[PDB]
């Protein structure tokens, strides 16, 4: 049973991919997953359903891969796995580059939105786990530092995509990760 | 010229509203009150008219830049681009289209293209900075100038990304100065960003 949904959100991302968000329709995601759309209805009603669901898939995966260190793993994991994972790519590539912010992709912007509250709180009980471990600074200024880890995660993976995959990511994310990480434990501006 | 100009802003406004791919040729004339001809004698297609804006949003900057030592000067570029993000309905505009609202699909292809050509001048001038303050020994002689202009372009990106797409939940006028201090100082410090 989880694998007709399966394949449908599968037909989603491949649709997504190849037109975008916006111009992908209910009826190109049937025929792309050989159903009829009322069979495609039965499991996801629209694509904000679809997207949500593929959001969930991919936190899955990386949830189901001291503290401080399993952090840092987990960055590196990510970075390896937009380049080794289909699915990571395609669906990176879609929420970074094909899934523009107009009125008519809002109830899809709306699901992207639940989810960048989702990683927020994520990493803030990350940081705060790292602060009661000494790991960091007790007057780091932890709001900023979730607005600064964010921006500089989503920077590698925009400029990676946008210009065409042109640097080598797997060398360039541990030095981008080791950096960041760096800043946060020692670097000023990052304190309260 | 200024009808060449009521022209760009009158795409800039349409790409904003509806995004680069499904905005017309047609739309953009009839938001400007001119006759599709008289928009083909000074932009032939959608691209002319997104390449003429980035060339003002270039423009702007360099006309600034104009205004010790320019690793300093560099700086100063750096925090009046944010500001100015803020403050100037154009500068805001045209870059939420850019990163918001151009979609890289093949239906956008050569407005992509457009986009790729400005992101390669970005690149050199870039470089030309970071060659200025290594030959200025404000960076170090064996800076890694190939991963410096990545980790720049990542840095300043992933802001300006992070600004937009989070519906500008954040204070770019205290957040961006941090970032840019922390990025410089990496330039100038950290051992990631030596050749060796």
């Amino acid at each position: 049973a989880l694998k007709t949904k399966e394949h449908l959100m599968l037909a989603a991302l491949e649709t997504f991919y190849r037109k975008g968000i916006a111009r992908t329709s209910l009826n190109e995601i049937a025929q792309a997953a050989g159903v009829t759309r009322g069979a495609l209805y039965w499991h996801f009603k629209n694509k904000e359903d679809l997207f949500d669901a593929l959001f969930q898939r991919i936190c899955d995966d990386i949830e189901n891969c001291g503290s401080w260190t399993v952090f840092r793993h987990t960055l590196l994991h990510f970075f390896e796995r937009l380049q080794s994972n289909d699915i990571h790519y395609k669906f990176h590539n879609i929420l970074f580059l094909k899934c523009e912010h107009t009125e008519q992709n809002a109830a899809v912007i709306a699901i992207a939105r639940k989810h960048q509250a989702i990683w927020r709180e994520k990493i803030t009980a990350v940081l705060t786990e790292a602060v009661e471990n000494q790991d960091l600074a007790d007057d780091l200024d932890k709001e900023t530092a979730v607005i600064f880890i964010k921006s500089t995660l989503d920077g590698l993976i925009w400029r990676w995509f946008s210009s065409g995959e042109s640097f080598d990511l797997g060398k360039t994310a541990p030095r981008i990760i080791g950096i960041m990480m760096d800043n946060l434990e020692n670097h000023p501006c990052l304190r309260r």
